[PDB]
């Protein structure tokens, strides 16, 4: 056996690592980038994963298959599975009580199970592991969410034997985020640690108590259905907006305007948690008319400001079901590229009362490396 890797299966995206000579190298996809959005497609020629199957989805939106998180572990009939569905542009059909995403692929009627699909995404990330490595890569730490049952996570681990992996263990998000910053590595008395988890599509706030490198999730708190991409989406209605005025067109039942513009404000949202302009730079947005515009962090902001005002009430939730106050909080742990936003660190240290945020590890990473972590200790080389 080589190199066991850490993988944080993410719900929008996916991140590996690997723990080598004293550190974790994350490792950079066959797109030289460090994490793999978690879409997989289905086109008349290929199964595309990651990056490829993300940048075709305007194009290819029913067979183009994300948020099979949203179902792993679940059945048909749940309510989150009724709820979900009903904004999903691909098909979700129910196999004898199963939830199973149906597709075309080749021009066949295919359909997977949440964990095959997933396995898709695992067996990607075992692959750019390989290639970094230039060695077999068996085993692997995955990660879920805290929130996740037994159900979700015997899912989960389905899709790593699936992908060939040998998954060491299932391991939850928060607790491989602490894991990442040596949380776990302090001895003396119970700390608690607070996630604040925005993701891409999901907001998790966990706190952990840990003793003795021992975890306990205390309470979870959050919104399902909130994560950057709502952000992006106030960006989206703003410059569609502004386009309409500069334009005079509406560009918004334009699928691939709407998508390529909502990229620009992806990496803008990006651009805007290091500087205070970002440009939105599209050739030919929309009947050949260019979009070369900026926005400001400020309007960023503004656009925002409630749904970042927001993320507070799952932090009160989170605090009041472990029966901590803000106060009892040692650690501030950021996970998930929207945390990197410095209205969003500031709304979070305001209400913290000033107490500073661990960030250093790239919050978007600090799930995989600490899985990495976790799986360099699991297979004996920590
Ligand atoms: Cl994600
Ligand atoms: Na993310």
């Amino acid at each position: 056996k080589g190199p066991a890797v850490g993988i944080d299966l993410g719900t929008t995206y996916s991140c590996v690592g690997v723990f080598q000579h004293g550190k974790v190298e994350i490792i950079a996809n066959d797109q030289g980038n460090r994490t793999t959005p978690s879409y997989v497609a289905f086109t008349d020629t290929e199964r595309l994963i990651g990056d490829a199957a993300k940048n075709q989805v305007a194009m290819n939106p029913t067979n183009t298959v994300f948020d099979a998180k949203r179902l792993i572990g679940r059945r048909f009939d749940d309510a989150v599975v009724q709820s979900d569905m009903k904004h999903w542009p691909f098909m979700v059909v129910n196999d004898a009580g199963r939830p199973k995403v149906q597709v075309e692929y080749k021009g066949e009627t295919k359909s997977f199970y949440p964990e095959e699909v997933s396995s898709m995404v695992l067996t990607k990330m075992k692959e750019i592991a390989e290639a970094y490595l230039g060695k077999t890569v068996t085993n692997a730490v995955v990660t879920v969410p805290a929130y996740f049952n037994d159900s979700q996570r015997q899912a989960t681990k389905d899709a790593g034997t699936i992908a060939g992996l040998n998954v060491l263990r299932i391991i939850n998000e928060p607790t491989a985020a602490a894991i990442a910053y040596g949380l776990d590595k302090k001895v003396g008395a119970e700390r608690n640690v607070l996630i604040f988890d925005l993701g891409g599509g999901t907001f998790d706030v966990s706190i952990l108590t840990i003793e003795d490198g021992i975890f306990e999730v205390k309470s979870t708190a959050g919104d399902t259905h909130l994560g950057g991409e709502d952000f992006d989406n106030r960006m989206v209605n703003h410059f569609i907006a502004e386009f309409k005025r500069k334009h005079k067109k509406d560009i918004s039942e334009n699928k691939r305007a709407v998508r390529r513009l909502r990229t620009a404000c992806e990496r803008a949202k990006r651009t805007l948690s290091s500087s205070t302009q970002a440009s939105i730079e599209i050739d030919s947005l929309y009947e050949g008319i260019d979009f070369y515009t900026s926005i400001t962090r400020a309007r960023f902001e503004e656009l925002n400001a409630d749904l970042f005002r927001g993320t507070l009430d799952p932090v009160e939730k989170a605090l009041r079901d472990a029966k901590l106050d803000k106060s009892q909080i040692h650690d501030i742990v950021l996970v998930g590229g929207s945390t990197r936003i410095p209205k969003i660190q500031k709304l979070l240290q305001d209400f913290f009362n000033g107490k500073e945020l661990n960030k250093s590890i790239n919050p978007d990473e600090a799930v995989a490396y600490g899985a990495a972590v976790q799986a360099a200790i699991l297979s004996g080389d920590k």
